[PDB]
C-alpha cells in the first residue's frame, strides 16, 4: 500500500524540472524541487523551499508584467494553463521558461498540490540584454544556456524562422499530457499492468491446488498403465487424459502471466522480464512434460510443478509429514508396478513351453485358488488381485513386517529387493525422524516451564526454606505461568521499534489515562513517554507492596482490587479503583520513609511509574508537568505520619489517672 | 602469506648484528637493530634507531677518514662492499668493526632496506689506545673485547702473525654470501623443500581419493574370494590385484613426503621430523597390510587409511550419512560371506557320505529346483545364486525384515544369527539417530522463527490489542524475516575485532559517504568512525519517524524512499533520496521538540546517527567538525516552526469581517 507519486512524476517528465507546491496554504509555499531546477535556475534545493510557488523571487525588473497576474488569477481559481516568462537565474541572467501549471487531486477529489513543469527556450527566442560589448556576445551564451534542449530534444531543425516550429511543439506538448500530469496524489495499492494475473490472488491458489491433484493423479495412474498393460480403451478414461493434458497447455499458457517475487523485493509486474525469467527457469521441463512407452512415461516430469509449489507448505512441520505420508505411498505403488512386471515377465520361460515354479505369480496362484492352465499360456489370478498382492506385498518391504507369504524366491526377484530394503531403511528413517521432530517442537516448551518449577522447588528444599514461605513461591510461580503461559512482555516489546512499542504501551495502560483527570490535558508524546516508562505489577493476597521503613520512589494508580494501608497495627487507609499512593516527588527532591505498611486485600493490579522516569518526563516537558502538579492528588501519601491516639489506651489510662 | 624476513636473517646470520635501515629517505636511518648490536656497542636498541645506518654518530676523533667518505659513496650508489673501520663504543672505546653492507631489494626489483653485517676483530688487529698507564693493559682488553669471536670463532690459531688468515677468513666470509644477505623482503606463500608434496595440493586429494576406491574394493572383493572359493586365475583378475598392490606400495613411498599438520600450529615442512611422525603413527598398519589364508585376509588393515583420511568430512552430517549406509552395505555382504561359509560346512556331513536336510544350502536348493546329485557331491545351485541368496538372507536380517524364506534351523546358524540381530540392532539405531539429527539440524532454525511468530501472536491475542495494530505488528516482523532471513547484523559484527568491523561498517554506509558533499574531507580514521557510529533503520508506509513532541537525536539521511515532513496537518516538506533531516547538534548543545509529523510514503531507507556519537566524533576531529559544519545544509530542520495561514482560514475570516 505505497504511495508512489514522485517515482511516478519523475518517470513520466523525462527530465524535466517539476516544482510541487502546496495549495490550501497562502503563496503556495514550494516542497519539493527536482534536481532539474537546481539547474536551471542556479538555486540549491534548500534555499528554493519554502518560497511561492509562482516563482515570485525571480521576477525581476523587465519581467512581463501580464503574465505576473494572469498566472496569479491561475494560481487563484483551481486551473491549469501554460505561460511563457522572462525570469532570472541566481546569476541575473535574463532567461526564458515554460511554465506547465497542472493542479493535483486527493484520494476524494481535492486539490493538494500543485505541479509547474518548466523548460528552457533561451536559444530558441530573443534574450535582449542591456550589459554587451559586441554581436557575438548575443550569440554565444544561446549555446552556453542551452545545451540538454537543443542537442538532444530539437537538434532536426537548428534554422532561423523555425521559433514557430518551437512554439508549436510546446503547444502539442502542453495540450495533450492531460493525464500525465495528474497521477492522483493518494495512497493506492499494488498495480498490474492488464493481462497479468498476481501469483498470490484467490483464483491462482485454486488453479495450483488443481494443477496438484491432476499431477498426483497422474503420478498414480501413468506407470499402472505402462506396467499393468490395460490396453483396452474406455470411454471414462480416454477422455480424461485429453482434458488433463489440454489442463496442463493452458497452465503452460497462463505461467507467463505471473508475478514472479523478487529476491530479496517485491512483486514485478513487467512483462518483459517475466517471460525470460519463466524460459530460463522451468520451460524445459514443462514443454517435455507435455509433449511409444518413452512418450508415455515421460509425463512423471509433472513432479517438477510439485516440487516448485510446495515451498512455504514445506517450512511448518505436519506439512511435511502429510508429504511424507504422500510420497510413502507412491513409492509403495511405484515399487508394485516394478514387481508386477518382474513377476509376469518370469513365469512361462519363452524359449522352451513351460511355467516357472519359482515366480512368486505361480505361488501367489497356488495359495488364490485358480491356477495356470492350457500348455496360448491362459488362466491364473484375475486383474485386481494381482495389483493388490503386489502392493501388499512391497507395503510388506516398507514398513518393515514382511510376513512372508509373497517372498523373493527367483535371482531377479531377490536382487531386486535388496534394493527394496535398502530404499525403505531411509524412507522409514526420515518418517520417524520427521515424527520426533513434531512432538520435540512443543515437549521443549513444556520441559523449559517444567526445569524452572523443578530447579526453584529444588533450590527451596536445599536450603531449607521453612514452609509457609516456600508455598507462597510455588504459588506464585504455578499463579503467573498460568496467567501468563510463558508469554513475557519484554521480550515481544524489545522487537517492533520505537514507532509499535510507543502505541503498544499506550494501549496496555489505557486504564490510567482514560479514567483518570492527570491525563487529559497531556500531548501525544508525552502520553507515549509516560506509558514507556511506567511498568506494571501484579499483586496477591497479603503481599505488601510498601513496608514501614522501606524507600518510596514509585507513584502507583490502582486499577484493579484492593489496598490496605495500615500504621501502628491500625486501619488508616482502604484503596481500590482508581486510586494513587506514593510520594510527591515532583517538588521534593528527597526519598522518604514509607511510613505504613500497604497490604493487599484481593488480587489486585497496579501501574508504578519509577520516581528518575516520572522526574525526566516532568522536567522535559513544561507545561504538563504544572498541570499534572495541579491535577493529582494523592489519596495516601506514604511520606507523613498520622498522629492519634487509641481507644484503649485512653481507657487504661484513665484508671490509672483515678488510681493516683 | 607471509613476511618472514627477520627469521631468515636471523637464520642465516648465525650470531650476528644486522643493522636493517631505510634507504630511500635521507641519511639511511636505522630500522631496526638486532641484539647482538646492543653489546658491540653499548647503545639500547632505542637510541640507535632513528639514527644513521653510517654509523656516523660513532665516527670519532681518530675514525679512519677515507673510509667514511668511501662507504658514503656506497651508500650513494646501491652496491654493496666491505670494510674495515675504528669506530667508538657507548664507553669511548677505540674498536674495531668489520662493515659488511648489503642492499635489500622489493617485490618488483627495488631497493628498499640496507643491510649492515657487523663484527669484531679488536684482539685481531693492535688498537692503540692513548690512556695507558703499563703494557700489560694494552692485552688484557683484547682478552675483554673479543670473548664470542675469539673463543668460538678463531681459537685454532691464536697466535701473531695469523692476522692476515684472520684478514682472508673475512674475506672469504664476504665474498661467499652474494645470495644469504639478499633472502628478498617480500610478502610471499609458504615455501616447501625439494622433493615435498603438500598436503593440500590438488594432486594430494585426488590420490586419497583413488586411494578411497582401491580401499572399498579390497575390502568388497578380498572377503568373496576367501569364502565363495573361486580359487579359477583369470587374466582380468589376477593383473588387478598386483596393480592394486603396487599401487599402495607407492602410496606407502609417498606418504613419507607429505606436511604433517602440527598441533594447533601449521604444516611442517621438516625431512628429518615428518619421517619418524609417519613411522611412530603408522608404518606398523601400511606394512603388514601390503605385505595362506592370513596372508590374503590381512589385507582388510587398508580402512586404516579409511579412517584416517576421513576427519574433515566426519565434520558434516550428511557425510556420516553415506558413510554409514557404506559400511551397512560392507557388513552385509561379510555377513554374507559368513553365512555361505556355514551353509557350505554344513552340507554333507563328511564322516557319513549324506546330505543334512537342515541346512539351509538344502532347502534352498530344494526351493529354486536344482537338486544335489550323485551319492563326489555335485549339483545344486549355481555361483550366483548362493551369493544373491546369502546377500538376500543378511540383509533381510540387518533392515530388521525377516520374510523367512531362508532362515536358521541348525545348531551353528540360529547361534550365529543371534550375533548378526544383536549386531544389526546397534547398526540400525545408529542410523535412525544420523537421521534424526540431520533433519534436527533445519528444523531448529525454523522452529526458532516459529515459536517468536507465535509468541508475538499470543501476545497480541492475550492483551487484546485492537484490529489495525496488531495487523501492523504482524506484518512487520513477517516482513523484516523475509527480508533478513533471521541474519541479525549485530551478532555477526561481534565477531571479527575492530580491524574488520571498520571496513564493514565503511562497506554498508558507502551511499552516504561516496553521494554526499559533506564526506569528501574526512579521514579514513574518521569514516571509519562515523560508520561504526551510525546504525541504520527500515521503515515502512505510513510508520512516523518524529511525531509532533519528541525529542530530535539523530542525523537521518535518507537513501531510498520518500518522506513527508507534515506540520498542522500540511505538507511542508517532501523528502527522499539524498536529503538529510534533524538538528544542528554540534552549535545548539539542547534538546528540540520535533515541530512537524515525518511520515513514510513508500518503503523508506534511513541511515540515523545518533546525537551523542556524532558529538564525540565531531569533538575527537577538528579539522573534519569545520568541513562538516560548513557543508551540511539540513532541507528540513526539525526545530523551527514554519508560520503560516490557511487559504481557506483567509476566506472564512473574510465573510466575518464584511459581516461586521
Ligand atoms: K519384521
Ligand atoms: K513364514
Ligand atoms: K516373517
Amino acid at each position: 500500500p505505497q504511495n508512489t507519486f514522485l517515482e511516478n512524476i519523475v518517470r513520466r517528465s523525462s527530465e524535466s524540472s517539476f516544482l510541487l507546491g502546496n495549495a490550501q496554504i497562502v503563496d503556495w509555499p514550494v516542497v519539493y524541487s527536482n534536481d532539474g531546477f537546481c539547474k536551471l535556475s542556479g538555486y540549491h534545493r534548500a534555499d528554493v523551499m519554502q518560497k511561492s510557488s509562482t516563482c515570485s523571487f525571480m521576477y525581476g525588473e523587465l519581467t512581463d508584467k501580464k503574465t505576473i497576474e494572469k498566472v496569479r488569477q491561475t494560481f487563484d481559481n483551481y486551473e491549469s494553463n501554460c505561460f511563457e516568462v522572462l525570469l532570472y537565474k541566481k546569476n541575473r541572467t535574463p532567461v526564458w521558461f515554460y511554465m506547465q501549471i497542472a493542479p493535483i487531486r486527493n484520494e476524494h477529489e481535492k486539490v493538494v498540490l500543485f505541479l509547474c513543469t518548466f523548460k528552457d527556450i533561451t536559444l530558441f527566442k530573443q534574450p535582449i540584454e542591456d550589459d554587451s560589448t559586441k554581436g557575438w556576445t548575443k550569440f554565444a551564451r544561446l549555446t552556453r544556456a542551452l545545451t540538454n534542449s537543443r542537442s538532444v530534444l530539437q537538434q532536426l531543425t537548428p534554422m532561423n524562422k523555425t521559433e514557430v516550429v518551437h512554439k508549436h511543439s510546446r503547444l502539442a506538448e502542453v495540450l495533450q499530457l492531460g493525464s500525465d500530469i495528474l497521477p492522483q496524489y493518494k495512497q493506492e495499492a499494488p498495480k498490474t499492468p492488464p493481462h497479468i494475473i498476481l501469483h498470490y490472488c484467490a483464483f491462482k491458489t485454486t488453479w495450483d491446488w488443481v494443477i496438484l491433484i491432476l499431477t498426483f493423479y497422474t503420478a498414480i495412474m501413468v506407470p499402472y498403465n505402462v506396467s499393468f498393460k490395460t490396453k483396452q480403451n474406455n470411454i471414462a478414461w480416454l477422455v480424461l487424459d485429453s482434458v488433463v493434458d489440454v489442463i496442463f497447455l493452458v497452465d503452460i499458457v497462463l505461467n507467463f502471466h505471473t508475478t514472479f517475487v523478487g529476491p530479496g523485493g517485491e512483486v514485478i509486474s513487467d512483462p518483459k522480464l517475466i517471460r525470460m525469467n519463466y524460459l530460463k527457469t522451468w520451460f524445459v521441463i514443462d514443454l517435455l512434460s507435455c509433449l511409444f512407452s518413452s512418450l508415455k512415461v515421460v509425463r512423471l516430469l509433472r513432479l517438477g510443478r510439485v516440487a516448485r509449489k510446495l515451498d512455504h507448505y514445506l517450512e511448518y512441520g505436519a506439512a511435511v509429514l502429510v508429504l511424507l505420508v504422500c510420497v510413502f505411498g507412491l513409492v509403495a505403488h511405484w515399487l508394485a508396478c516394478i514387481w508386477y512386471s518382474i513377476g509376469d515377465y518370469e513365469v512361462i520361460d519363452e524359449v522352451t513351453n513351460t511355467i516357472q515354479i519359482d515366480s512368486w505369480l505361480y505361488q501367489l496362484a497356488l495359495s488364490i485358488g485358480t491356477p495356470y492352465r492350457y500348455n496360448i499360456w491362459e488362466g491364473g489370478p484375475s486383474k485386481d488381485s494381482l495389483y493388490v498382492s503386489s502392493l501388499y506385498f512391497t507395503m510388506t518391504s516398507l514398513t518393515t513386517i514382511g510376513f512372508g507369504n509373497i517372498a523373493p524366491t527367483t535371482d531377479v526377484e531377490k536382487m531386486f529387493s535388496v534394493a527394496m530394503m535398502m530404499v525403505g531403511s531411509l524412507l522409514y528413517a526420515t518418517i520417524f525422524g520427521n515424527v520426533t521432530t513434531i512432538f520435540q517442537q512443543m515437549y521443549a516448551n513444556t520441559n523449559r516451564y517444567h526445569e524452572m518449577l523443578n530447579n526453584v522447588r529444588d533450590f527451596l528444599k536445599l536450603y531449607q526454606v521453612p514452609k509457609g514461605l516456600s508455598e507462597r513461591v510455588m504459588d506464585y510461580i504455578v499463579s503467573t505461568w498460568s496467567m501468563s503461559k510463558g508469554i513475557d512482555t519484554e521480550k515481544v516489546l524489545s522487537i517492533c521499534p520505537k514507532d509499535m512499542r510507543a502505541d503498544i504501551c499506550v494501549h496496555l495502560n489505557r486504564k490510567v489515562f482514560n479514567e483518570h483527570p492527570a491525563f487529559r490535558l497531556a500531548s501525544d508524546g508525552c502520553l507515549r513517554a509516560l506509558a514507556v516508562e511506567f511498568q506494571t505489577i501484579h499483586c496477591a493476597p497479603g503481599d505488601l507492596i510498601y513496608h514501614a521503613g522501606e524507600s518510596v520512589d514509585a507513584l502507583c494508580f490502582v486499577v484493579s482490587g484492593s489496598l490496605e494501608v495500615i500504621q501502628d497495627d491500625e486501619v488508616v487507609a482502604i484503596l481500590g479503583k482508581g486510586d494513587v499512593f506514593g510520594d510527591i516527588f515532583w517538588k521534593e527532591t528527597t526519598l522518604a520513609h514509607a511510613c505504613a505498611n500497604v497490604r493487599a486485600l484481593t488480587y489486585c493490579d497496579l501501574h508504578i511509574i519509577k520516581r528518575e522516569a516520572l522526574l525526566k518526563v516532568l522536567d522535559f516537558y513544561t507545561a504538563f508537568a504544572n498541570s499534572f502538579s495541579r491535577n493529582l492528588t494523592l489519596t495516601c501519601n506514604l511520606r507523613k505520619r498520622i498522629i492519634f491516639r487509641k481507644i484503649s489506651d485512653v481507657k487504661k489510662e484513665e484508671e490509672e489517672r483515678l488510681r493516683q
